[PDB]
């Protein structure tokens, strides 16, 4: 509507440039005005082509969200192709580009999940999206316990409050939730306790200017702050189909080739931060320099429609004009650096995937290892600390510059 509002004040310049021809300073201004015109016009189009794209990939995103919370990434990469492919075999327009992991979730959100410490993979991307917006309450499976400790970083502000389903006062800490609406967060869900079964059926009684869910033979008012998570670190834990179906899964468990994207990019935050950084600013260059691009066009809408009569200024305008170009000719240069991306910074990656296969297949082995023996028993947490002393903290390297060189000292360490 906004684009609409300006439409017509172009418009109604348009017709003001028409009555001061009715000469060539006049002229110059309805020329460049036809040209600034033009690229009203075309920003037009592709927004209507957005349209399409919008529809179609809210379908794909909530068939993610809804389903695929229990599949690996090989299963969910499958699923997303086969939706896809039927969409493209109905003429549904969804746009390619875009993936799952960007498009339902906020950049100031993203760093958010960072700095409560989230695994940064494209499985732990998801279940966070997931775990953000939801209509059942989720069941995390973690059997690494990362999430674990995300959970209670990022639901620290709201004072989420650690109990079990084995614990006696787990009925107590329900409660304390339910009247406060305080997060909890439930461990240990494979001793399935039924009392939960009304809250996540959410069974709420909304009698007069209460919201009351009954508790085995209490009714308590529900507080819609309230929300509940339930952990498994059982990987092959098996629930009935009540369960299955009354809450979403989320599982965090950790296949090899998820903890080869982890490990590679821990190595490529690690090691050479500039390729890491662009790679991040690689939604950065359509996020920061296109977040500023957008103040410049919104400061140049208030300026087109607060003219007012501006005879004493109207530089203003053809420099906004010249600004916009140039934010848009910068953010043309960095999908140049996109494409270069996919000539040196996808090499970059593929530079330092030998690395991270060897770092799955390392892990894969701990875990293989702890059969021959019951004493074998090792955690993501021993190889994630291995691997963060062989990079921070290495004698090994505090005379090495050589990037080359740097990884085959890393790999050997």
């Amino acid at each position: 509507m906004h684009l609409n509002v300006g439409l017509r004040k172009i418009k109604e310049t348009v017709d003001q440039v028409e009555e001061l021809r009715r000469v060539n300073r006049s002229t110059a201004l309805l020329k460049s005005l036809s040209a600034e015109r033009e690229r009203w016009e075309k920003t037009s189009e592709t927004f209507k082509n957005q349209m399409s794209t919008i529809a179609g990939d809210c379908l794909l995103s909530a068939a993610f969200i809804a389903y695929a919370g229990y599949f690996d990434q090989q299963m969910r990469q499958n699923l997303f192709t086969t939706w896809s492919h039927h969409l493209q075999q109905a003429n549904i327009q969804f746009r390619t580009d875009i993936a799952r992991t960007e498009y339902l979730s906020n950049a100031d959100e993203r760093l958010r999940w960072q700095a409560s410490s989230l695994p940064a993979d494209d499985l732990c991307t998801e279940n966070a999206i997931m775990l953000k917006r939801f209509n059942r309450y989720p069941l995390i499976i973690d059997p690494s316990g990362q999430a674990t400790e995300f959970i209670m970083n990022e639901y620290k502000d709201r004072k989420i409050t650690r109990t079990s389903f084995l614990d006696d006062a787990f009925r107590k800490n329900l409660e304390s939730a339910l009247r406060f609406g305080n997060p909890l967060l439930v461990q240990d869900v494979e001793s399935y306790d039924p009392v939960l079964n009304p809250v996540l059926n959410r069974e709420v009684r909304r009698t007069g200017g209460r919201v009351l869910i009954t508790l085995g033979d209490q009714d308590i008012d529900l507080s819609p702050s309230f929300v509940i998570f339930l952990s498994t670190r059982d990987p092959t834990v098996e629930f009935p189909p009540d369960l299955c179906s009354r809450v979403t899964f989320v599982n965090f468990t950790v296949t090899r080739s998820s903890l080869q994207s982890q490990c590679l990019n821990e190595v490529l935050k690690a090691e050479r931060p500039d390729v890491d950084e662009k790679r991040s600013d690689l939604l950065k260059l359509q996020g920061e320099f296109q977040l500023r691009l957008r103040q410049l066009e919104k400061s140049l809408l208030q300026a087109l429609n607060e003219v007012k009569g501006r005879i004493l200024d109207d530089d203003t305008i053809i420099t906004t004009l010249e600004n916009l170009k140039r934010e848009a000719a910068e953010v043309t240069r960095k999908v140049e650096e996109t494409d270069i991306v996919m000539q040196e910074v996808e090499t970059v990656s593929q530079q330092y995937l030998p690395l991270s296969t060897a770092c799955s297949s390392i892990y894969f082995t701990m875990e293989s290892l702890k059969q021959i023996h019951f004493l074998y028993q090792y955690s993501l947490q021993f190889f994630l600390d291995i691997y963060h002393n062989v990079l921070y903290e290495n004698p090994n390297l505090k005379g090495v510059t050589d990037h080359t060189q740097r990884l085959s000292i890393i790999t050997k360490d």
